[PDB]
C-alpha cells in the first residue's frame, strides 16, 4: 500500500501549428492556419476529433505545438509562463460538471469572488432568480454535485461562472443532446451577448448549432481546409454544410 502511494505520476491567429502526443501514429495538427477577429463567434466544424479537439487542446494548452504558434488575445500562450497564462483564460462548455458545494461555493471556481459578483453573474446567466429562490440562496448546498439543478440549470451555473470569470476568449464544446427550446434559445442569446466584443471558439460536431455562428471553421484531416466566417457555410461548399 505504501509502495502504491509512493508510485507517483481578443484577436486570435494560428500560424502553421503542428502537434502530436504520440509523435508516431500521426501528427494531431498539421500546418493549421486560421485567424479569429476580436468579437467573432467562431465554430470549428469538420472532422470528428482529429482537428477540433487537438486545436482546442492547444487552446487549453494541453500540449505545446511542435511547430508554429498559438496566440490568445493576440499573445502567444507559448511565450508566457504556462501556469499563470492558461489559468487566466476561462472556457464554459455546453455540458458542465459541478462541485458538490454551496451555490456560493459552486459560484466560486474563482475562490476570491465576492457574493455580490456571484449573484450578479447569476443575474447575467439568468439564474439569480432561481439562485435567490434556491432554499439556502447562495448557501444552498448543491448536494450530489448539482443534481437538484437540471443539465440546463447547471449550464446556466457554468455560464455564470464564465461571466464572473470575465474571460476575453471562450472555448465551447458543442452539446451532444438538446436542452429545450427556451433554453437552447436562451443559451444562444447568452452566447450572442457573450461573444459580442469577445472571442468565442465553438468546437462543433453537428452543423445544427453553427448555422448562426458569426464565423465557421471547416476542418479536414486535422487541418483547416476552409474558413468562411460571415455565416456562409452553403457558400463555403463543405460536405457537412451540404448535408445540413
Amino acid at each position: 500500500a505504501v509502495k502504491r502511494i509512493h508510485a507517483l505520476l481578443g484577436k486570435i491567429q494560428i500560424q502553421n501549428l503542428s502537434v502530436r502526443y504520440d509523435s508516431s501514429l500521426k501528427p494531431v495538427l498539421k500546418h493549421v492556419n486560421t485567424l479569429i477577429s476580436p468579437g467573432q463567434k467562431i465554430g470549428i466544424c469538420g472532422r470528428t476529433g482529429s482537428g477540433k479537439s487537438s486545436f482546442s487542446l492547444a487552446f487549453f494548452r494541453m500540449v505545446d505545438m511542435f511547430e508554429g504558434r498559438i496566440i490568445i488575445d493576440g499573445i502567444d500562450i507559448a511565450k508566457l509562463p504556462l501556469h499563470t497564462l492558461r489559468s487566466r483564460l476561462s472556457i464554459i462548455l455546453q455540458d458542465p460538471v459541478l462541485f458538490s458545494g454551496t451555490i456560493r461555493f459552486n459560484l466560486d471556481p474563482e475562490k476570491k469572488c465576492s457574493d455580490s459578483t456571484l449573484w450578479e453573474a447569476l443575474e447575467i446567466a439568468q439564474l439569480k432568480l432561481v439562485v435567490k429562490a434556491l432554499p439556502g440562496g447562495l448557501d444552498a448546498i448543491i448536494t450530489e454535485g448539482g443534481e437538484n439543478f437540471s443539465q440546463g440549470q447547471r449550464q446556466l451555473f457554468c455560464l455564470a461562472r464564465a461571466f464572473v470569470r470575465k474571460t476575453s476568449i471562450f472555448i465551447m464544446d458543442e452539446a451532444t443532446a438538446s436542452i429545450d427550446m427556451a433554453t437552447e434559445n436562451i443559451l444562444q442569446k447568452v452566447v450572442m451577448t457573450a461573444f459580442a466584443d469577445r472571442t468565442v471558439v465553438t468546437i462543433a460536431h453537428r452543423v445544427h448549432t453553427i448555422l448562426s455562428a458569426d464565423l465557421v471553421m471547416v476542418l479536414k484531416r486535422g487541418a483547416i481546409l476552409e474558413f468562411d466566417k460571415p455565416e456562409t457555410l452553403l457558400s463555403q461548399k463543405d460536405s457537412v454544410f451540404a448535408s445540413f
